[PDB]
């Protein structure tokens, strides 16, 4: 019933492309895929703002209404590809991440901010 | 009381930033410092969607629950530096445009460039 995408680039190799949707205020399918990461583990943050100005920074710290969506595993060629389902990302009211950002760490679980993306809807 | 912000990037030499900015359900101010445009009119549009996968093609129609914001002007310089105040352009509630595209033209009234309006701290 409502979708939302990021386009992930930053001061880095790093880049990629976020979906996530949500049926009303459900759970929340987030498909990432992620390319030019160092092989291994890499936290996956919702930072509270959607502020691209300064790059990664100005989107600021966790977006604690927690925003830790946990880490992704890049592979041998530095793709990170997976699906999650996490609950705590409504597309929808007080709450909605539309209009936030989603940020990729060189480290696990925080680390440098290699990309990040504003989080815009899409057509469902 | 709320505030917004879109940075313009695109297929081109044109970039900037717009601040948008609303008190409750009141008007909404938006400033715009874009550069790099040919000198002249260039259309102002809010767009429906905040997808940038397909630059600035997949931004989709004009916002419309129009969200035509108008010509801006760019100076000799390709500068264009205006704020306009607009009363359809909600940072709030069901027509919202947090999430969706602010985008400029080659023309008056091509896609030069877009950005998602995403929250900025107030
Ligand atoms: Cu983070
Ligand atoms: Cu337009």
């Amino acid at each position: 019933t409502k979708k939302a995408v990021a386009v992930l680039k930053g001061n880095s190799n790093v880049e990629g492309v976020v979906t996530l949707s949500q049926d009303d205020d459900g759970p929340t399918t987030v498909n990432v895929r992620i390319t030019g990461l160092a092989p291994g583990l890499h936290g996956f943050h919702l930072h509270e703002y959607g502020d691209t100005t300064n790059g990664c920074m100005s989107t600021g710290a966790h977006f604690n209404p927690a925003g830790d969506l946990g880490n992704i595993v890049a592979n041998a060629d530095g793709v990170a590809e997976v699906t999650l389902v996490d609950n705590q990302i409504p597309l929808t009211g007080p709450n909605s991440v539309v209009g936030r950002a989603l940020v990729v760490h060189e480290l696990e679980d925080a680390g440098g901010r290699l990309a990040c993306g504003v989080v815009g809807l899409t057509p469902i």
